[PDB]
């Protein structure tokens, strides 16, 4: 087990064909999870499953610049289940982050923050038991 919130350093930032893998288990009756790919205090990519927003499950993605959230991108396809082990894979591509959960494509999120090599931290928070967070090149 890893303690949540957890910070995974991304030395020298991210780059296309870098794959970040997060393994854990959703807590029973979870409410929220977040991944925050950070450039200093800015959040280049916030990936935020919400288990009960007006009695619906939704994935909210966004960017935070100078402490201001931007336009949300929302996905109703929701692959997480309370109590179950999950794998989130975030693949950095030239124009977007691509996310797959449990080996099924979920979403893409276009790069708003363009200094990829300065996105040097991944924060992992919320209602999970975290087992592993790592990266490799494909
Ligand atoms: O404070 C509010 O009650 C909710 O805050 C969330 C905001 N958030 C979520 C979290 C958060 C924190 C945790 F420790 C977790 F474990 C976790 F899973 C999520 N921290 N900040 C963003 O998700 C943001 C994305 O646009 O959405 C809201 S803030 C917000 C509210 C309305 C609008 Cl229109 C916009 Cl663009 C942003
Ligand atoms: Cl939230
Ligand atoms: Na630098």
């Amino acid at each position: 087990p890893l303690i949540v919130p957890y910070n995974l350093p991304l030395p020298g930032g991210v780059v296309p064909r870098m794959l970040i893998t997060i393994l854990g288990t959703v807590k029973p009756n979870a409410n929220r999870i977040a991944l925050d790919f950070q450039r200093g205090n800015d959040v280049a990519f916030h990936f935020n499953p919400r288990f009960n927003e007006n009695n619906r499950r939704v994935i909210v993605c966004n960017t935070k610049l100078d402490n201001n959230w931007g336009r949300e991108e929302r996905q109703s396809v929701f692959p997480f289940e309370s109590g179950k082990p999950f794998k989130i894979q975030v693949l950095v591509e030239p124009d977007h982050f691509k996310v797959a959960v449990n080996d099924a494509h979920l979403l893409q999120y276009n790069h708003r923050v363009k200094k990829l090599n300065e996105i040097s931290k991944l924060g992992i928070s919320g209602d999970i038991d975290l087992t592993s967070a790592s990266y490799t090149m494909i």
